[PDB]
């Protein structure tokens, strides 16, 4: 894979908003969103957030990365990660993770990346653990049906 990245355009969300393959996925980055997913609800995601940042390989989108908080010197907590639902377990995540931690050592001075991930996404747990993330905390939440679900909140020092 010849991976490069760039910020986030406004042509790239068509692509990135079909990312979420089911509502389990749609619930993994964007617990309070409405099935389907949709560009309006994307980019109002994408305006509360920051370095909405795209990985390309191919001529194709494939990877969408942000921060969903930035404190400058101190940490970053990584928001959405999703993946082009053809182009998974090519390391289009790990790729981008690393972007984003570079991101946040540049643009922030970050010395910790914090990650949350629901507790039925077992690729996300284990993407997180590979790339050096530990548990720290879990914390009760609740899924559209109103079930309770546990998020683990995850970090990893930056160097
Ligand atoms: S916003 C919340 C997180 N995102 C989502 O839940 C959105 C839906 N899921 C996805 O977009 C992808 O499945 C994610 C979780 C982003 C993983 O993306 P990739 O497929 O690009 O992951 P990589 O190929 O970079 O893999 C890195 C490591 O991640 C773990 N992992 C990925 N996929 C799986 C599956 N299917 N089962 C178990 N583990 C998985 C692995 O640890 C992988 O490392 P390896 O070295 O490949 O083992």
């Amino acid at each position: 894979m010849q991976l490069s990245h760039r910020p986030a355009e406004t042509g790239d969300l068509e692509t990135v908003a079909g990312f979420p393959q089911d509502r389990d996925e749609l619930f993994y980055c964007y617990p309070k969103a409405i099935w389907p997913f949709s560009v309006a609800q994307l980019a109002a995601a994408i305006a509360e957030r920051r370095g909405s940042t795209v990985a390309v390989h191919d001529g194709q989108v494939l990877g969408f990365a942000n921060f969903y908080q930035w404190q400058h010197g101190d940490f970053c907590a990584l928001g959405n990660m999703m993946v082009a639902p053809a182009a998974r377990g090519l390391g289009v995540a790990r790729y981008l993770i690393g972007v984003m931690e570079n991101l946040a050592r540049e643009q922030y001075k970050a010395r910790l990346m914090k990650i949350s991930c629901f507790n039925a996404n077992a690729a996300g747990l284990l993407l997180y653990t590979q790339l050096g993330y530990q548990p720290r905390a879990i914390a009760e939440r609740h899924d559209p049906d109103g079930r309770r679900v546990a998020l683990i909140q995850m970090d990893k020092p930056l160097e």
